[PDB]
């Protein structure tokens, strides 16, 4: 109405209210200590009230993003310690806040965050629930300048059910770690969604970002009309193109909007939305973007019907290329929830290549005619990476699986080092484990979704230390082609032995105190070590090898005296295991 912040702090509700404001600032304001980012969460939500109660009182007409701005310009260490940004006072709206966009350093120099014992913890969060939650947000927001506000609200709230939940528990570290352990995947893996989805947008532009978003839609609303996925494609883009400036505001009201359009048209849009269309209007998008595929419709014609048998194939191609391009990709995802986005992309380009010439062919019903033959390699390659890698899993287990990975890429890429390696493989192997228990149906969106954020971060770390021109190709091909292109990567033949190095590979008893993370990364680090000093020994040779090692260790740990039999059996074993691998 005429007061926009009484309207949001009667939608939001105080509590929401507090956290967004507190979220907010912390974002901005990421060096400012936590005692001042509550005094201006206060002070905000004070004057909210006023214009709750009086919605003409002083400054409760003023815009959000002017009240905003002008509580921020208020720090009097605003250009102490942000320097440049205190500049930004000095502008207007819309510039005033559109220079702060421009301030909002994506990666502080923060100090890692270190989890206490669980018993502070916990006792901090009986003893004062309030601020340790805030301090959590606080801690956070901070250091994901674009995590969107309201998602990071939603992950504050398991945060705090693992408290109530585990504080209470007779063993609290066997209830709260591991939760907290996922929770930290989990959001560290959004956040990285994120950001990929943002640079996503800015290489390979708009048309390619909305391709992306007619699959997944119609793999997700396979019921509702190509019109209406256009829409929704459409303001979809709108809203992530906005979300990725940066700008809170905006990113959530765009967001708003298409929750309420989606609700309203719901019977026409997906069966599966009664849930989500329900809850408070914080968390509609956030439930309606994760909601599950609805049941595709049962009598749907073959595709080859109106994309290849007919006549006016090309008239209504060259019509609006697009389009056409668009409602093929919307009819074949809707068919296939079973398929990844990316591999219909890959299906929707061959399409494109094929008409491209087709149409400037003789008669192009017979250039076009078998077309649908050029996708079966297509859609087999992923699939049978996908049977292959899962057998594997099922027999060896998620560790001795990484331990296939390990050797298995360090073949291919030598050059890497070996501690990237090894936190790749790792990730790999949980890729395996967390994709291989579902059944065939939804194995390839899980992966690609999975694989999607890991190979991204591989990409990053190597484009800062560069090590192979083979991997900086496929970090820089198609979104569309990288995946396969690192699938295609073959061992290296060039590669010549690392100069062997004894301490590499002398182990002492601390080993066995160590706790079973932490042995297994220092046995796979050996093991990629293993691999680049001896590149062609075989499957069986390191396997050999591998066993010897098993026994050494459960031989020396549990054994009178442990020090000593890691120095004597160790000498033995690194002896024989040479002459093995010659
Ligand atoms: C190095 C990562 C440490 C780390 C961590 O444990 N976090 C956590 N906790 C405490 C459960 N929850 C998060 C949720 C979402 C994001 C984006 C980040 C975190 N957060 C971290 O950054
Ligand atoms: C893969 C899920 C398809 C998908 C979907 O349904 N989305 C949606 N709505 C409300 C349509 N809103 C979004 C808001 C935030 C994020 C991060 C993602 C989406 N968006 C999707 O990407
Ligand atoms: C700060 C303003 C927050 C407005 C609420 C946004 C919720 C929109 C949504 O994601 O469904
Ligand atoms: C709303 C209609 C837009 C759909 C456009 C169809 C484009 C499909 C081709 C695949 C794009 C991948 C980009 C590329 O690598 O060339
Ligand atoms: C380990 C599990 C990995 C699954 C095999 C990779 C399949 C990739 C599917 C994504 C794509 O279509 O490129
Ligand atoms: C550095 C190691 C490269 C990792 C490649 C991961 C791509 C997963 C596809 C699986 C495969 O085909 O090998
Ligand atoms: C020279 C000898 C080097 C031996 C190091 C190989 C470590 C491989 C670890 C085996 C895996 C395991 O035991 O779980």
């Amino acid at each position: 109405h005429k007061s926009e912040v009484a309207h949001r702090f009667k939608d939001l509700g105080e509590e929401n209210f507090k956290a967004l404001v507190l979220i907010a600032f912390a974002q901005y304001l990421q060096q400012c200590p936590f005692e001042d980012h509550v005094k201006l969460v206060n002070e905000v939500t004070e004057f909210a009230k006023t214009c709750v109660a009086d919605e003409s009182a002083e400054n409760c007409d003023k815009s959000l993003h002017t009240l905003f701005g002008d509580k921020l310009c208020t720090v009097a260490t605003l250009r102490e310690t942000y320097g440049e940004m205190a500049d930004c006072c000095a502008k207007q709206e819309p510039e005033r806040n559109e220079c702060f966009l421009q301030h909002k350093d994506d990666n502080p120099n923060l100090p890692r965050l270190v989890r206490p014992e669980v018993d502070v913890m916990c006792t901090a969060f009986h003893d004062n629930e309030e601020t340790f939650l805030k301090k959590y947000l606080y801690e956070i927001a901070r250091r994901h300048p674009y995590f969107y506000a309201p998602e990071l609200l939603f992950f504050a709230k398991r945060y705090k059910a693992a408290f109530t939940e585990c504080c209470q528990a007779a063993d609290k570290a066997a209830c709260l770690l591991p939760k907290l352990d996922e929770l930290r995947d989990e959001g560290k893996a959004s956040s990285a969604k994120q950001r990929l989805k943002c640079a996503s947008l800015q290489k390979f532009g708009e048309r390619a970002f909305k391709a992306w978003a007619v699959a997944r839609l119609s793999q997700r609303f396979p019921k509702a009309e190509f019109a209406e996925v256009s829409k929704l494609v459409t303001d979809l883009t709108k809203v992530h193109t906005e979300c990725c400036h940066g700008d809170l505001l905006e990113c959530a009201d765009d967001r708003a909007d298409l929750a309420k359009y989606i609700c309203e048209n719901q019977d026409s849009i997906s069966s599966k939305l009664k849930e989500c269309c329900e809850k408070p209007l914080l968390e509609k998008s956030h439930c309606i973007a994760e909601v599950e595929n609805d049941e595709m419709p049962a009598d749907l014609p073959s595709l080859a019907a109106d994309f290849v048998e007919s006549k006016d194939v090309c008239k209504n191609y060259a019509e609006a290329k697009d389009v056409f391009l668009g409602m093929f990709l919307y009819e074949y995802a809707r068919r296939h929830p079973d398929y990844s986005v990316v591999l219909l992309l890959r299906l929707a380009k061959t399409y494109e290549t094929t008409l491209e010439k087709c149409c400037a062919a003789a008669d192009p019903h017979e250039c076009y005619a078998k077309v649908f033959d050029e996708f079966k390699p297509l859609v087999e390659e992923p699939q049978n990476l996908i049977k292959q890698n899962c057998e594997l899993f099922e027999q060896l287990g998620e560790y001795k699986f990484q331990n296939a990975l390990l050797v298995r890429y360090t073949k291919k890429v030598p050059q890497v080092s070996t501690p990237t390696l090894v936190e790749v493989s790792r990730n790999l192997g949980k890729v395996g484990s967390k994709c291989c228990k579902h059944p065939e149906a939804k194995r390839m969106p899980c992966a690609e979704d999975y694989l999607s954020v890991v190979l991204n971060q591989l990409c990053v770390l190597h484009e800062k230390t560069p090590v192979s021109d083979r991997v900086t190709k496929c970090c820089t091909e198609s979104l569309v082609n990288r995946r396969p292109c690192f699938s295609a990567l073959e061992v290296d033949e060039t590669y010549v032995p690392k100069e062997f190095n004894a301490e590499t590979f002398t182990f002492h008893a601390d080993i066995c105190t160590l706790s079973e993370k932490e042995e297994q990364i220092k046995k796979q680090t050996a093991l990629v070590e293993l691999v680049k000093h001896k590149p062609k020994a075989t499957k069986e040779q390191l396997k050999a090898v591998m066993d010897d090692f098993a026994a050494f260790v459960e031989k020396c740990c549990k054994a009178d005296d442990k020090e000593t039999c890691f120095a004597e059996e160790g000498k033995k074993l690194v002896a024989a295991s040479q002459a093995a691998l010659g």
